[PDB]
Order: C-alpha cells, then sequence, then structure tokens
C-alpha cells in the first residue's frame, strides 16, 4: 500500500510580483498544467487573522518575523475564472494570487497550491512618477541571491533597494533594516542612510517636481532631503533631535531658518513632501508636514544667475526613510492630501 503524489504547475506567465493601481493594468492570465482542477483569483484581506494585523508588502519568499496573509482564510474570491484581473483603488495595500486545486476521483478537495504573489503597491498616486522606493520592498543581497532580510533591527549594507516605478536598481550602499512595531504587532523595514546618501542626479528644477517622504518613529537628524540646484546653490531640509526642521540656503558665490510652529514629534511616523516650480526666475517651494503646508517661499536665481535645469535630489542624514517618491510634476493639493493619507495609514488593519 503507497500514495503517489500527482503535480500541478501554477503560473501566471509574464506576471509581475507587484502591479500599481490607476495605470490601467490587467493582469496576464492564469495557467494551470497537469485529475480535475479548480482554479481562480484571490485578493487578500487588510487584516492577518488568528484584532487582525495589517499586510506589508514584500517581493521576496518566505529568520525574518514578518507575517504574511494564509490562504485561504486571509483572503476572499475576487474570480472563480483563469482569465487577469484589473487592478483596482481598492486592492492596493492587499495580495492579489492566481491558486489552483486538484480534485480526484473521489471528489476530494486538495489544498490550494499559488503561482506567485503579487502586491499591490499602496501609492495612490502614480502620474508622473519619475523614483519610488517602498523600504518595506528591499531584499538581503548575498552574491547574486536574494532574501529577506532578518527581524533583527539591525543596518544591513548587503541590500538589493530599487526604484521600484522604472524596476532600477540602486548602486549606491543603502542599509535597511527589518524590526517588529509593537504598534502594529507586524514587521516593517526602514533605510537607515547612516550619514550616507542617495543622489540622483538630472533633474530639470525649472519643471514642477514633487519629493514625498515618509520617515520612521526615531529621533533623527541630518540633511533630510537636499535640492543641488546647481554647481553652487543648494536648499535642503534639515532635522534636529528636537523636532525642529531648518532650511538651509547656500549659494557659494545664503541663508538658515527654522520653519515656523513645527517640531516633529519622533514617537510617531510624519511625512514631509515638498513641492516646487520655478515662476519669474525664482524657485518657488512649498513644504508640506503631516498633509498641511508649513512653509511657501521662493529661492532667487539671480542674486550671477542660477541655470537650474541639471540639479541633483540628495537624500541624506541620520534618518529611517519608510517610503520615498519624485514626481515630475508639482502635484495638486488633492493629490498631496492623497499622499498623506496613504503614508499615515499605510500600516493600519482594517
Ligand atoms: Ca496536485
Ligand atoms: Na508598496
Ligand atoms: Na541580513
Ligand atoms: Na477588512
Amino acid at each position: 500500500d503507497h500514495h503517489h503524489h500527482h503535480h500541478m504547475k501554477v503560473t501566471i506567465p509574464s506576471g509581475k510580483r507587484y502591479y500599481y493601481a490607476g495605470m490601467g493594468i490587467t493582469t496576464p492570465g492564469g495557467k494551470v498544467d497537469i485529475i480535475y482542477t479548480e482554479s481562480g483569483w484571490f485578493l487578500s484581506d487588510r487584516a492577518i487573522g488568528q484584532s487582525g494585523i495589517v499586510p506589508v508588502g514584500t517581493i521576496g519568499q518566505k529568520i525574518s518575523q514578518t507575517l504574511f496573509p494564509e490562504m485561504p482564510t486571509d483572503f476572499k474570491q475576487l474570480s472563480k475564472l483563469e482569465t487577469g484581473i484589473h487592478i483596482t483603488d481598492d486592492m492596493r495595500g492587499k495580495y492579489l494570487t492566481f491558486a489552483a486545486r486538484a480534485i480526484n476521483s473521489y471528489g476530494r478537495v486538495g489544498n490550494y497550491q499559488e503561482a506567485d504573489r503579487i502586491w499591490i503597491m499602496g501609492l495612490p498616486v502614480t502620474q508622473n512618477v519619475r523614483l519610488h522606493t517602498d523600504a518595506d520592498l528591499a531584499l538581503l543581497k548575498n552574491g547574486n541571491t536574494t532574501s529577506l532580510i532578518p527581524t533583527d533591527n539591525q543596518l544591513h549594507t548587503n541590500t538589493e533597494v530599487r526604484d521600484y516605478f522604472n524596476d532600477v536598481v540602486y548602486g549606491a550602499t543603502i542599509p535597511v533594516l527589518n524590526y517588529k512595531e509593537p504598534a502594529i504587532n507586524q514587521t516593517r523595514q526602514l533605510i537607515a542612510l547612516d550619514g550616507r546618501t542617495m543622489q540622483f542626479s538630472n533633474h530639470n528644477f525649472n519643471n514642477g517636481y514633487t519629493t514625498s517622504v515618509l520617515i520612521g518613529n526615531r529621533q533623527q537628524t541630518g540633511p533630510l532631503l537636499t535640492y543641488k540646484l546647481d554647481d553652487t546653490l543648494t536648499w535642503g531640509i534639515n532635522l534636529e533631535n528636537d523636532g525642529r526642521i531648518a532650511i538651509k540656503t547656500v549659494d557659494t558665490t545664503g541663508g538658515q531658518e527654522y520653519i515656523q510652529n513645527v517640531k516633529l514629534d519622533y514617537s510617531n511616523d510624519n511625512s514631509i513632501q515638498v513641492r516646487s516650480a520655478a515662476k519669474n526666475g525664482s524657485l518657488g517651494i512649498e513644504i508640506f508636514i503631516n498633509g498641511q503646508s508649513v512653509y511657501n517661499k521662493t529661492v532667487s536665481l539671480t542674486r550671477t544667475t542660477h541655470n537650474i535645469s541639471s540639479g541633483q535630489i540628495i537624500f541624506g542624514g541620520n534618518t529611517y526613510i519608510n517610503e520615498f517618491a519624485v514626481y515630475t510634476e508639482s502635484l495638486n493639493n488633492s493629490n498631496i492630501q492623497k499622499l498623506a493619507e496613504y503614508f499615515r495609514d499605510k500600516y493600519k488593519a482594517s
């Protein structure tokens, strides 16, 4: 007396490990290769059950304490068909999966076998994205093999971090940590530059730009975000330990002032968004902290004329960055608020 195991290949040919909403994406269809099968598409809840816990993104596969949704109890059936799924806004921050199960001669239903899972990015505004990095998707890299970052609250420099919008691997050394956050009873990741920088070149600051950043709930200091407008003119945001924010303009051919009435509470996460565009030969800059617009000033380009057509965006400091996006648009108020709401609720279960 013995038992045979029979095989199924369950895939999404050409499918990716993540997609954005708001971009007109429809996934490729699923495929099952084999007595009978039942297949379909499933979408996770926003609370992973036993007070459910919030799901967090990955493009890797299960050292790590991250909790991932379990099939089938943490999922709802989206389709009984195999054809591809049109991504909708309601799917953001959830896992989408194609799965199939075998049924035997006696009607007995096996366990679901999944294709590679799809994380639907939380980012609610995709128009004009130039760079997008979610620290939760960073992986550990040893040689050419990647794996999940261990939940040890240590800065690892053997990492792989991308601009996920264009699917480009960053070459800079980017330390990342993974830790269990008690406020959410779930892990998350933070880019921890520790004084290093991430330097992005060829940015035309005459045109509309928005840089949106979510920083973590730890004390931080240093030059979180700097715009190197040209070879001699620089504008930057500097964090202090007390939570005050210093804005500095340096013209090596400026000034320094604190944002008025602003004290970041590092007990919480905080979002900082900067929108800018040139007008009348000066660069106008507006800063939103947690969705409120605290600072709205202009930087003179003539006081000798500064050509800001090929500047740099530089992240730095002793900071903890959970997510950032750079847009080649000065986003309107509605979109600034959509981003602020997303950043506030990224780790809220529901
Ligand atoms: Ca089987
Ligand atoms: Na994401
Ligand atoms: Na590691
Ligand atoms: Na729910």
